[PDB]
């Protein structure tokens, strides 16, 4: 039968658990389209992590610059603002390495130079597990985000090929296999991380991005991220979580039944 | 609050005043964005007869010229792009349209870029509408890149068009951020929203019909049923014989919302 | 037309049975000459290999385009990727000598690195026009969690390219040069998650992992400790839905449902 | 050893470079340009009988300034007069490529349409501009030069637009390419007989040549014509520039022919 | 053929080269980054702005990779740049400055870019536009290249109603500009005496601190006095700035553009 | 500063002589590492075969870029492109050895399709950033008449990158990882028409000729008798500008010129 193929394929062939699959990790990149989206999707998550001694990088796909409705604000400084902000956000987190790739916000490209910077990062720093948006969450409608989720993804997998961005290896950043990729902003986790006695901090780690959010878009953002991390809380019986999918790798490329985890 | 189906609650009724009842009811001013010439009529001809008949003044941007659209081996590509002009200009008649935007992008050659979205800031900038019509970029086993890329687009122009940095020349030229009310997007396998047009139906056929160059009498044989199939898929979940679908959601749902398909 | 319907259901099953002449039953039953599209060198053998072999022995000319030449393929730090594509190229002369195939069109792109252009567009088009092919096989591009762009965009170019072959006005210069339009019968989506008919394939599955094998580049002893019982475990998720041991799955729908139709699903 | 490798190694006649030519391409990049720069050469060739075939690279959308005249409409118009400004010089097959004025792409893709037809007709030589003229500022003309060149040194190349060759049109190999609006000719061709009929086959492009453009486009016309003429003693002139292919491709000394 | 010339230029073209700027009441200076007007033609800048000329900018770029400084982010250099062009554009009499906003090395050269200049072409009506020479011999900076041919381009494509036509749908309607001038030119045929603003001009271009250091400025006053020495001797003074103005024909299929 | 010059000559001669320093005399002669850019397999060699050996023997470090795979130079249709750039990779690493060459960086952009955009420049950036080099030689892009676009291309990104590479802010995550800005100190144009500095290469013409012809894929000796003829004379052009039988141009200015310069053809 095909449930005893899949229940011995991903018990023995494979080896891949739920339980926890942040465990074996001491480096872990978080990838982020914009600034302070680390924080909102998975704030909770970079903190109890932080605790345990694991190293926390983020790479920040874009600048911010289009992320305001003041007309005598302008994009270069808003960057500006925002770097402040995120520097100020990791700290209350505990990341001490943010790389900028400094795509204009709105324009990020989906294309080989992007992989590459990503590629370039990956091989240099060697993380056991990498962060980043599903690119495949429904309506999702920033194509900066759905960007950031596919190439951070083909970038874990290529940074183990020698013939992909053959200048890395020329120069000894040599190939990189990283263990897992755990995907945020996620309408389908299979782990959920508890947040609940760490719910404060994330919400005080958020509010550091003061030029998106304002008292009066605070008032929509704090019941609108109330309910999101009670939509995952629920999933595993505490009031606040936040969810992660975790697959196997060979699961993210012409697997039929991908959904059945 | 205890649970999330009462923070749920709590988001829509109460944070957004969010409502399915009669979502178009406040419009004044409309876009309805088309990939080629005959897409509003196809996807939403009842609908926009139903808002002109309502003194709502309905505008529509049409993405390309539909320059592609024949298996005549003498009709080229320009004279049919002038023939379908003529065509829609006389559906949109029909149907109480008066204004045509034509972006001119080639039929199969719309790009996915900066530069279209600049083209619908701009107008949607100029005519400050309430509602923007377009196709759900999502629908399932949709092969046309002109009309997912429509769909995305119209979305993310929306969005954008309330940004001064994006597009920074039209604010000093004179247009100003412009913010739309709703996004309703039609052609979707998952409405929220059914217009009743079976006192329509007759009238949407002859507009569709009005694109002659498209629908040939023996196209029209498998088209007609295709089309009445598809309003009776509409119409059903609402009782009526025959309808139109809309997806509209609150602005927020369209971003980082893993719960959007809860409506 | 089509009034006389009373509901939904009903008007469905009469657009599908009488309209558009659909049914699932021996959907490849009538084909002279196929074309089976692949990402990657490798691609028609483990998404549909005991189908063309099947396909052959009923006297089909089966022909492959090949998107990519492989060129990525390898963690071996010391093996360059010219090397590989050329390694890859006779490892498919090989796969495919096993399956029966007798033409492969090498479109040469990149591995990782295949665009989404009308210029691909016009690639594909002007074999399909060439050959007339009365069916066309490719990936499904809405596989859940695909993370391949490659495989992604060879499934929408099939598609695309598939429909815009019958358009004189599309690459208008193959016409010009005595390549007329043509209508392909039917597309076939493998790899897919939605298959709507299945192939058994039990007898053939040897043949099939061996037509694989033949990737000795992609397929070390080490590396088939994990990928058999993969291919096991896909081709046994495929034959259960018509219960035996072994098949291969494909979603084929009417040409009109890749269009505007939110009942697409409903097949 | 300048002379001990072109009139000996290569040899390169610029007494009748033509002549031998049965069939020729000439590549413009808007409808009338093959009339502008060579119409009187292009009749004589038909004369001859010598087979003349266009590919013209794009419709000609954006030549109005009619607010009231779509570049739909404006495509269709300019198709039908270049039929019959043809019509006139003999000319009995134009391909279209139908790339929009102002957006001739500079890529591959456009090389392979070239490619294709360049591998199809077998051509002798092809004709298309200098992409090298000083101060011309069209994008569409400067890059039809470019693509005409590198076109012809790639038909010859079967790992390049390889289907081509998987589906029976080989590799090709042009004889001379004749580059025309061009500052450094170094082969011109009295037209003095044919100018009445040039200026005929232009003026058929009734949507370029108002009688009021025409004002000041008939002076503009004849000052090019004579300015090429002069360079022969005879009066009116079309230039060329013709180089043995290798020229074309790191040699220092390009400009001392 | 000398005859001809002579005739078309003079007869038909009714080509001016004594004062081209004469009858000008606005014009627009499109400038690759922040400081290229003050540095190319900051002179003429001033004594149109004294005779009443509005002068306003089109900057094609926000100067974001003007630092050797490791700790100054490219995003604080923009901002740093826009207050310098600010501050210099003072001093020349300029009001008015359209910023693009394309980062610096990133300028496209596409149909996009095109459009963003016809925009403010068709709604400003300038009679002159200046903009780079876009063929200065061994001009080594891609985003001067691309200013240069896209004002050129631009300036010829505003005129086109079917040219970005979303443009006279919302009513800016076509606009046929009357010269070009073409400045950091090899090739110049118009020659400004600016010997009694030389002064200013260098100030002008000081403004842009972030650009000229003192250690920079060792290299650059030198450089500035050798180019404005280079055009003034050309018509026997001082310090000249040289531009370069053909008839519009010239711009297309003319191969005798080089004898004016 | 400046003030006291009378005439632009004065003024020309003093920017050249005190201000920038620039001397063509020795240009060369302070060089520990130079990259030589080549635009395909051959280019080197053809274009400064000799100044190469010239500067090997001097304990000079020449590392090559080599930008495409050469791919395209075949006419034998039965020789893919794929083996062709296996087979042009070693007969560039023999032609290399031959000349004293110790490294090369292969970008394996595709002959025909070298890309004029940011993430090429990016390459060269990464490689001057790493290797620090004192001087680039690169194909002059303003060579008149030249139709290739891999060439024109090549030279304007090298010219470019040499400027960039000083920039902290251009492919900042260099600088994040640890390769810093970097300032060459000299460019070198070859296949330059305007060259203003010559290197006798007449005792070494003979294994210049040689380590050209370690390319036999290129050099048939059909081609030959074609191609001998064109080399013995282009350095012969440059050899009777210093009354030697064979020398090597090259074009070299301060880095101001290459900017904004309208006296830039003066030198
Ligand atoms: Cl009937
Ligand atoms: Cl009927
Ligand atoms: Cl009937
Ligand atoms: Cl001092
Ligand atoms: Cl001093
Ligand atoms: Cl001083």
């Amino acid at each position: 039968t095909f449930e005893e193929a899949f229940n011995k394929l991903l018990k023995e062939v494979l080896e891949f658990n739920l339980e926890n699959p942040f465990e074996d990790a001491k480096k872990v990149i978080c990838i982020e389209p914009h600034p302070d989206d680390c924080a909102i999707g998975m704030g909770g998550t970079i903190k109890k992590l932080s605790d345990e001694g694991v190293e926390v990088i983020y790479i920040c796909m874009t600048d911010g610059y289009m992320g305001t409705t003041d007309e005598k604000l302008s994009g270069h400084e808003l960057a500006l603002i925002r770097r402040r902000e995120e520097e100020e956000s990791a700290k209350l987190l505990g990341v001490r390495k943010i790389y900028w790739l400094n795509y204009r916000d709105t324009e990020l490209p989906y294309s080989r130079e992007v992989r590459k910077d990503l590629v370039k990062i990956i091989r240099k720093e060697k993380p056991d597990g990498v962060f980043a948006p599903d690119p495949w969450l429904p309506y999702e409608s920033h194509p900066d985000h759905r960007r950031t989720g596919f190439l951070a993804i083909e970038s874990v997998a290529f940074s183990q090929l020698p013939n992909f961005s053959n200048i890395d290896i020329d120069i000894g950043l040599k190939p990189h296999s990283v263990s897992f990729i755990a995907l945020y902003y996620t309408h389908k986790p299979n782990y959920i991380v508890d947040i609940t006695d760490l719910m404060e901090l994330k919400l005080k780690a958020i509010r550091a991005h003061r030029s998106q959010f304002t008292d009066d878009i605070w008032e929509t953002w704090e019941p609108f991220l109330r309910t999101v991390t009670m939509f995952y809380g629920e999933k595993i019986g505490v009031r606040y979580g936040e969810g992660f999918r975790v697959m196997p790798g060979l699961f993210y490329h012409i697997t039929p039944f991908a959904d059945l985890i």
